[PDB]
């Protein structure tokens, strides 16, 4: 029948208490499954949340067991990662004709773009020319805006390495894919394995190889499974690479931004830093090269987490501003600025937040008395501002701007990075009653600029800031269980996820769990044929443009009625939440 081929090789949904026994919670992609540690994050208070997900982070270091899967921490991942150094530094020895690009869509090319920055100005701190690029689907606007429909093109990945890739003759391409998922990142793995003379592409993310995606590409001929499968092949010849270590599954489920970006850096900064490193003292990249920095990176969650309860006041706040429909601002300098605005903008596709609810600030990118006129004049006592700066930045820039904002606001709160022993000026210190500073231990840095520092630094805030804009939104009823319902379907990914939603909590067969979100897409246009057999984008286009699309469809499902019905239901209900709850008991 129309329909089959579209959606063939979804899984049938099991019948209750089968879920384990089917073979189906195996087969459940480790990027997105269900956390058990947060299957009732939707109960918790602001205080366990931050203990939730500071022990979901955690799972990233988790060793491997006695059978299962590879982990960050496993001999072979490790390998693997003294390969890829490896072969960085072939091309670190030869800067002429050389390059080396980072690229991935979403949270993916935004960590991308960060590290590349990084890894030019190491180059570029010891006068050499930096061959450092990125790429993120939707090319360079992508980086600060959410624009979640971009990725699902593989032809757009390949034409954006064709252009960066011109004169060159080794190209080094980090495909980054946390859900081994993204057709942006397919193609480019594969235009690589038609040309290793010049390519010599490696993929990272977080699923096991057998997980990678299997769906059909619109413009492409293989999957990402059969691409991440035949690089597999060429890694004994060591003409390519996979890195994907499990990490265990977000605590929000398949909100690869959180620890699938976390993972992301740790694992690259690790490997190029101490391939930079090691050229330099002219020794091959080890095993225990590396562990040195995955070690300090494990320290930084400990670090980190260690201020938990200021943590949860600052959402406990975060919340309560949004509660009452106010506005969050997200102030920081340098590298922390950004961080703060690629998680505003973050929340936008994630919880269905406006570009306002929690904004990021650079000094997007508005300089001191920028800000002061342009931002500061239409705050008010509901609203929280944050500030994000280390003791090394213009502190007096700083101390102008907290002043102004005492007067129109007192919800601010403060991130602080400090090396032991430095001191903080005590007009700021005044300010912040209850602050949140996080004090370096001394390490014997190397480099310039004291890269391991700033990896440091950049880590422990996105941690931060998850943690806070993440569990704010919980908070105030937005999630069902661990998982996000309402999301807007804006690529096929997320049709898929919602499709998944759809018969996880409907416990239905498969077909009606189709019929009804097409339904609801398509509204108010009856299932006919065509629709049927329309390929995924097409769905993703017009459910982009709608509203609570995948709530409607789960309950014409739990009460069996139709669209219209299940609409006029949830017209008559107090709010959505409430009204999905309701029909689910
Ligand atoms: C936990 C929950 C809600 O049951 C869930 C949520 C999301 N996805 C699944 C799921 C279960 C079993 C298999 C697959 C396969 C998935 C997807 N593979 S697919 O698009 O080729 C095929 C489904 C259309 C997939 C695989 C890897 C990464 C992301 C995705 Cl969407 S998601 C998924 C389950
Ligand atoms: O790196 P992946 O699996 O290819 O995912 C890439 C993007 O879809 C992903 O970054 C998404 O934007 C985030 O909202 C996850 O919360």
């Amino acid at each position: 029948m129309p329909g089959t081929k579209r959606f063939q090789h979804v899984i049938e949904t099991p019948e209750p208490g089968k879920w384990e026994l089917s073979g189906y919670e195996a087969a459940v992609p480790i990027t997105e499954k269900s956390n058990p540690l947060t299957q009732d994050l939707d109960k918790a208070d602001a205080e366990n949340i931050v203990r939730l997900l500071g022990q979901c982070d955690a799972e990233i270091f988790q060793e491997e067991g006695q059978s299962t899967y590879q982990r960050l921490y496993s001999e072979s991942i490790l390998t693997t990662m003294v390969q890829v150094a490896g072969k960085v530094q072939e091309v670190l020895k030869e800067p002429d004709g050389g390059l080396v690009v980072l690229s991935g869509g979403g949270t993916s090319g935004r960590m991308a773009f960060l590290m590349s920055v990084s890894f030019n100005q190491l180059m570029k701190g010891l006068g050499q020319k930096p061959l450092y690029t990125y790429l993120i689907a939707g090319g360079d606007r992508s980086v600060v805006a959410s624009r979640e429909g971009t990725e699902d093109s593989a032809l757009h990945g390949i034409e954006e390495l064709k252009k960066v890739a011109a004169g060159k003759k080794r190209v080094i391409v980090i495909g980054i894919s946390v859900g081994l998922s993204a057709p942006f990142v397919a193609g480019q793995m594969d235009c690589c394995m038609n040309n290793t003379a010049v390519f010599l592409p490696v993929l990272v993310g977080f699923n096991p190889v057998s997980m990678a995606r299997n769906d059909p590409i619109e413009d492409w001929s293989s999957t990402f499974r059969q691409v991440a499968e035949r690089m597999q092949k060429m890694q004994e010849k060591q003409k390519a690479f996979v890195l994907n270590p499990a990490i265990g599954p977000e605590g929000l489920s398949g909100s690869s931004r959180m620890k699938g970006g976390s993972a992301t850096k740790i694992l690259l900064e690790t490997l190029l830093l101490a391939a930079h490193k090691t050229v330099d003292q002219g020794i091959a990249a080890s095993q225990r090269c590396l562990l040195e920095i995955l070690r300090t990176f494990e320290r930084a969650h400990q670090v980190t987490y260690s201020q938990s309860p200021k943590i949860a006041t600052l959402m406990k706040s975060v919340s309560t501003s949004l509660e009452k429909k106010g506005h969050v601002y997200l102030v920081g300098w340098q590298t922390l600025g950004i961080i703060a605005i690629m998680d505003g903008v973050e929340c936008i596709h994630t919880f269905g937040a406006d570009f306002r609810d929690v904004r990021g600030f650079l000094i997007f990118t508005f300089s001191q008395e920028d800000f002061l006129t342009s931002i500061l004049p239409s705050l008010t006592e509901i609203d929280t501002v944050v500030f994000i700066f280390t003791l090394d930045d213009n502190l007096t820039e700083v101390q102008t701007i907290v002043e102004q904002v005492k007067e129109k606001t007192n919800h601010i709160q403060a991130l602080a990075h400090s090396t032991v022993g430095q001191t903080l000026p005590i007009p700021l210190k005044k300010l912040f009653p209850s602050i949140i500073s996080i004090t370096w231990p001394l390490l014997f840095f190397e480099y310039e600029g004291n890269f391991i520092q700033k990896f440091q630094r950049e880590l422990s805030t996105k941690w931060v800031l998850n943690t806070v804009s993440t569990g704010a939104h919980v908070l105030l009823g937005k999630i069902l269980q661990n998982h996000m319902l309402d999301l807007r379907i804006s690529n096929s990914k997320l049709f898929w996820r919602a499709l998944a939603m759809l018969q996880r909590f409907s416990g239905q067969s498969k077909a009606r769990c189709i019929e009804s979100l097409l339904r609801a897409i398509h509204f108010p246009q009856p299932l006919s044929d065509d629709i049927r057999a329309a390929p995924i984008s097409c769905h993703v286009q017009v459910a982009h443009e709608k509203e609570q699309v995948i709530p409607i469809a789960l309950l014409s499902l739990l009460f069996r009625c139709s669209i219209t019905e299940a609409q006029a239901h949830l017209a008559a209900a107090p709010s959505v939440c409430e009204a999905v709850r309701s029909a689910l008991a």
